[PDB]
């Protein structure tokens, strides 16, 4: 009947539905290739990498609409995020969507490394996949993520160009409110220095893998990860009032679940 | 075209797929309700709990087949493992499917706790059913297991009296080969002492969650929890030659990723 499901030695009877049932994705985790489209897309598709989606950086518009490319079902796992973690969460593959940006990322410059910028189409294109993913999986806005966020000792893609705060005004991805910035801050100058085990508390309760005993190029790539996210006006990786304010007032408005 | 999807704001290009794809899915947990079955089905579709399947402890049968009941599609996540850990990775609701089996669990009897048997019935009808998710997702055999085997300081189901070696023969399951532990034996005699330390290495390679500095009795439930699944004629949790060969030839035939 209604509801009945025929298999092989066995009938599946559906008509009773669980309550606690929910997307096995909880996260969209945001990647730059540091390689030109075809480069990246013969990567993205051998036996070592993948992502879900690959962006171009302007991507080719046909019937008014910017083309995407998918690689992987999303019901199936990429390999694009390696060893990972986020929020208590570990190996980010078994639970994310992973797309990535046709970008330069980083070159050195006189020694600066300094990353590319990225064209307006193409962050044009990422708002609708992005909206309908986040809409599909009710993914909460702080798991909208950088590479660099859940594996910031090795990586810091899409980088300190990436504009997560227009993002963020079109409903994608977490930003604290200013006025709660200003009201951490407490009177400080944003550059005052604060003690860094202090903040390191902070990012390691919004998400970040922080351990006991790091060293202190260890403590600075976790410090900068979360700068060239959230303060990317400044991110040598030092802990500053600023810095702090910004976790406090995220802390607040998302917290830690 | 084919192979070209329609959005809004945006169109997907599929016709290029990635080799590196796999199943988010790689854990199949069994588990006993220890309650009746319209008890069970009301516990596992409340807002605290759930699993993907529920099996009566006789199944009804309609055209000639045994009825489960399907309470969450195998795409989300039910809420059955709780805090647990499996070969490295942690949060096992995220990647497994669970399977609630009807039965008692434990009573207690002039102070003994007596496990329940399964009725011949409900193992029948959780093969086909077990086959069938293990060929969707290509579930490797060691990632069949107990709620005890992923949460050994909390849970005991299936329980000593769950018919692992009779499934392992049609398919479902681990067990190691009868000569290899014979071999690992070394000539001494199964119930001979065996440095604790040594085995609950060994466990921790096969997948069981083993932390430095653990109590003498959190040391004895994972111990325990093994010899319920893998030597349940005697569940101690003391540490002997006989548990210890057949961890090393478990490790053997199956690995550790
Ligand atoms: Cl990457
Ligand atoms: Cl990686
Ligand atoms: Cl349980
Ligand atoms: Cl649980
Ligand atoms: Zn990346
Ligand atoms: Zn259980």
């Amino acid at each position: 009947e209604k509801g009945i499901v025929e298999k092989e030695g066995y009938q599946l009877d559906t008509r009773r539905q669980a309550q606690a049932a929910y997307p096995r994705i909880k996260v969209l985790v945001i990647h730059y290739t540091a390689d030109d489209f075809d480069s990246s897309l013969a990567t993205l598709t051998d036996k070592q990498v993948s992502s879900h989606y690959l962006v171009p950086a302007v991507p080719p518009r046909y019937n008014g609409k910017p083309r995407i490319w998918q690689l992987v079902p999303e019901q199936e796992l990429a390999w694009h995020a390696g060893i990972s973690a986020w929020r208590g969460a570990t190996r980010l593959n078994d639970t994310s969507i992973g797309i990535e940006l046709e970008n330069r990322g980083w070159q050195k410059s006189a020694g600066v490394k300094y990353f590319a910028p990225f064209e307006p189409a193409q962050i044009q294109a990422l708002i609708p996949l992005a909206k309908d993913i986040i809409a599909r999986y009710h993914i909460k806005p702080e798991n909208v993520v950088a590479h660099a966020d859940i594996a910031p000792q090795r990586k810091d893609d899409p980088g300190p160009l990436f504009p997560w705060q227009q993002l963020a005004q079109q409903g994608i991805g977490a930003w604290p409110d200013a006025q709660r910035v200003n009201f951490y801050l407490a009177g400080r100058a944003p550059h005052t220095p604060v003690d860094t085990a202090s903040l390191l508390e902070l990012l390691a309760r919004y998400g970040y893998d922080v351990k006991p005993d790091m060293t202190p190029r260890e403590q600075r790539r976790v410090i900068m990860a979360f700068q060239m996210h959230f303060r990317p006006t400044l991110y040598n990786g030092e802990a500053d009032a600023e810095t702090q304010a910004i976790a406090e007032a995220l802390l607040e408005k998302y917290g830690q679940d």
